[PDB]
C-alpha cells in the first residue's frame, strides 16, 4: 500500500482529522498523520504536536512560551517541514493531503511546495476566505473548499473530506515515484523585492531541465532549504537573499538563529551566495522599528514589519559570518554581489536606495572570503538582467561538473 | 464503470486530450469527451465543437465568425451546458474533469456550477495566472495548476494530467449520488450589481437545507437556469435578474434570445420575479454604446461594458413583457419589485441612480401583472436587507406550500 502524509491538527474540531483519515484507509492506502497542534496534544498521530516542535529546534514548551503568533505559527511551519522529510527520507510517501483553516492551509502550502514537483498534493481548505496564497505560485498544489453554507452557515462539508481522501487515494496508487527523468535540484532564497531577478534564474534553469524550488527567506524558508540541503539529494543552492542571516545578527524579525545557510556547505553541496535584500534589517511596526534603529531611513512594508535601511557597518559584520560559513564549506562556492543595489528597495524606484553602500561592501567581502572562494563584483543591480545573467551563467558551469 | 465527463478543447491541447483520456480509461472510468473547440473538430470526441454550438442554437461556423471575445465564450457555455446535461439525463456521469487555458476553465466553472453540489469536479488550468475564479466563489470545484517551465517555458506537465485523471477517476468510483438527504434545489439570477442581496438570500435558504445555484445574467446564465427548470426538479425559480430579457428587448449584450425567463413558468415551477438591475441596459465600449443608444446616460464599468441608463418608457416595455410571461405560468409566481432603486449602480452610492424611476414602474408593474400575482413595492433599495428578507420570507413560504 502507498503511504498518504496527512497534515491536520487535532486541537481544533478532532473529528475532521478522524473522518479523514478514515476515509484515506478506506480507500486503500497507509497514513502517516503530522499534527501541528500548539494548543493540545490529542495523540493517535505518527508525526506527534512535541515531535513537529522539536524538528524545527524547539521543543513543544518552547513554542507555547512564544508571545508572538507570527514567530509562533513560523516555529510549527519550520518543524512541520523538517519533521515531513526527516520522515521521507527513510519512508518515502506517494501523496501530501491536508485539512486546515487560514493558518494550516498556509503551513500545508509551504510545505507541499518543498516536495518534489509531481508528487501528489491537495490542501483542503475549511475558512470562508479564499484559498491560501503559496508563495510565487500554486505549482502543481491542488485545492478544494470545504465550507458550505447548506445546511447551517459555515458547515465544513463532510462531502468534500471523503471526495478529498478518494482524490488523494487515487493520486498515489497511481504515483511511481521513480519514473520519469530524473531533474536536479535547485534550491533558491529570495524575498518579493528580489523576485525579478530570481524568477529569470529560476526560469533559466527549468528550461535546462533542472527542478527549482523558491523559498521565501523571511524566517521559514531559509530552514527549509537547509533541511533539504542535509536530509535529500540537492544539486545546487542559490542562496541569494541572507536576510534570515543578517536579521539574526541584528534583531530582525526573519532571525531563524545561528545556523542559517550552514546546511549546504557542510554536506559539500555546490553554492552560489549572494547579498540579495542586505539593503534592510525587518523590524516590527514603524514605532518600534524606529526606537529598536534609531537614526535610520524606514520603508514600511505593511502595518507589521518595515525595511530599516543597512549601511557599512552594518555589512561588514554580514560579510564576516558569511565568510565564517564559507570556510566551513565542504564542496564548491562562489559568490556574487550587486555593485547598483541589492532589492527593488535600494532602486531608483524605491525608498531606500543607498548607492554609496555596495561598492565598500563587494570590496571587503573580497578581503575577507578566502583564496578558493573568489567574489565577483556585478557592475548591475540585483533585479538587472546583467547581474541574473552572471548568476545563471555560474550556475550551469556548476551543474555541468562531471562526477 | 462509472463515467466522467472530460472537457478539454483539442484544436490546442490534442495530445493532452488523448493522455487524459487515456489515463482516465486506464483508472477505470468511461470517458465523455465534450470538445468546445472553435477552430478545429478532430475525432473521437463524444460531444464534438459542432455539437457544443448547436446545442445552444448556433452552428459552429456562425460562433467563428463572431470575432468576439464575449459573445463567442458565451455561445459556446450556452451550447457546452445544454449538451452536457442533456447527456447527462439518460447517461448520468459521476464526475467532471476539465483541462483549459483561461476560457475553457471558465466554460467549465460555469458548466460545473450547474450540476449537483458535491458531485466531483475538478478543473485544471493552464494558464500561468494561476485558477480560473468560478462566478461567486469556488463552492465545491477542486482546482489544479498544470504550468511548468521544466525542460521548456510555459510547459504543460504530464505528471499533473495524470494525477488530474487519478484523482476524478477516483473520486467517480467513491461517488453515490443518492447519498445524504436530499436538497430542494433552489435556482437565482444575478449581476455583479445585485450579489449584496442575493448573497443573503442564497445563505439565508442554504441555511435551511436547500441547495442553491447562482448563474451571471450576462448571456449565457439565464439560459442555464432555463435549462435547468424545464428539465430537472427544481423547487424554486428566483429570477431576480431579467437582464437578458432587457437586453432582448433594446439589442443589448446579454441578449440570449426571446425565451429566457419562460420556462419555470411554462414548467410550473414555483417563481419569484424582481427587476435587479433594471436600472440599465449592458452596451459595448463607451463611443459605441452612446452610438448605439443615443439621448441616454451611461456608467464606463469596464473598457468593455458601458451601463446604459433606462427610462420609465423602457421598463414600461420590460414590465410588459414580464406580464405576457407570467400570464403563461402553470404554477404559483409572486412579484418584488425596490422603490429606492434596482441596483447598486442605482443608488445613493452609484452613477445611474433616478429615484424618480421606481415608483411609477412599480404602479405600472402592479398594473399589468395578473391579479392573482401579487406584486408587493418593498419601500427600500434592492440590496438593502429589508428587500432580500422579503423575498426570502416569501420563498420560504413558496417552499413549505
Ligand atoms: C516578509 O517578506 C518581505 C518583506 C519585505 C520588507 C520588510 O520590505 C519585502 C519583501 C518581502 O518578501
Ligand atoms: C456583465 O456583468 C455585469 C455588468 C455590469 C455593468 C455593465 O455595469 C455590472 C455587473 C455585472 O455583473
Ligand atoms: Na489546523
Ligand atoms: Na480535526
Ligand atoms: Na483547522
Amino acid at each position: 500500500k502507498p503511504s498518504v502524509l496527512f497534515i491536520c491538527t487535532q486541537d481544533t474540531k478532532e473529528e475532521e482529522a478522524r473522518f479523514t483519515r478514515a476515509a484515506l484507509e478506506a480507500a486503500g492506502v497507509e497514513v502517516v498523520h503530522l499534527d501541528p497542534s500548539v494548543r493540545r496534544s490529542l495523540g493517535g498521530a505518527e508525526i506527534s504536536p512535541e515531535m513537529v516542535a522539536q524538528a524545527g529546534g524547539m521543543t513543544i514548551e518552547e513554542v507555547r512560551a512564544l508571545g508572538h503568533e507570527g514567530k509562533c505559527q513560523d516555529a510549527m511551519i519550520r518543524g512541520a517541514i523538517a519533521a515531513a522529510h526527516e520522515w521521507d527520507a527513510r519512508h518515502p510517501v506517494s501523496g501530501i493531503l491536508a485539512v486546515g483553516g487560514s493558518m494550516g492551509s498556509a503551513l500545508a502550502g509551504a510545505l507541499m511546495q518543498s516536495f518534489p514537483y509531481g508528487l501528489p498534493k491537495l490542501i483542503v481548505s475549511t475558512m470562508a476566505s479564499g484559498f491560501t496564497k503559496p508563495y510565487m505560485g500554486v505549482k502543481d498544489i491542488a485545492m478544494m473548499n470545504a465550507v458550505t453554507d447548506i445546511s447551517g452557515i459555515n458547515t465544513i462539508s463532510r462531502d468534500v473530506f471523503r471526495n478529498a481522501a478518494n482524490a488523494v487515494a487515487g493520486m498515489a496508487k497511481g504515483y511511481d515515484r521513480d519514473k520519469g527523468p530524473e531533474k536536479p535540484l535547485v534550491l533558491i532564497t529570495t524575498l518579493g523585492t528580489t523576485e525579478t531577478s530570481v524568477k529569470r534564474i529560476r526560469q533559466a534553469l527549468e528550461s535546462d531541465g533542472c527542478e527549482v524550488m523558491v523559498f521565501h527567506s523571511s524566517g521559514a524558508g531559509g530552514p527549509t532549504l537547509d533541511g533539504l540541503a542535509a536530509d535529500k539529494d540537492v544539486a545546487l543552492v542559490l542562496d541569494l537573499s541572507p536576510t534570515e542571516i543578517l536579521d539574526h545578527l541584528f534583531g530582525g524579525l526573519a532571525d531563524a538563529g545561528p545556523d542559517r545557510g550552514r546546511a549546504a556547505l557542510r554536506k559539500g553541496i555546490p553554492t552560489i551566495l549572494a547579498p540579495g535584500n542586505a539593503d534592510f534589517i525587518i523590524g516590527g511596526p514603524i514605532d518600534a522599528a524606529e526606537a529598536q534603529f534609531p537614526g535610520r531611513r524606514y520603508h514600511q512594508h505593511n502595518p507589521q514589519l518595515t525595511a530599516v535601511r543597512t549601511n557599512v557597518a552594518d555589512l561588514r559584520k554580514l560579510a564576516d559570518h558569511l565568510a565564517a560559513n564559507v570556510r566551513e564549506a565542504k564542496g564548491p562556492v562562489r559568490v556574487f554581489t550587486p555593485l547598483k543595489g541589492f532589492s527593488s528597495h535600494d532602486s531608483e524606484t524605491g525608498h531606500l536606495l543607498d548607492l554609496s553602500v555596495p561598492g565598500p561592501f563587494a570590496e571587503y567581502l573580497a578581503s575577507v572570503m578566502p583564496g578558493h572562494v573568489p567574489v565577483t563584483a556585478v557592475d548591475a543591480h540585483f533585479n538587472d538582467e546583467a547581474f541574473s545573467s552572471a548568476v545563471i551563467a555560474a550556475a550551469r558551469e556548476m551543474l555541468a561538473a562531471k562526477n
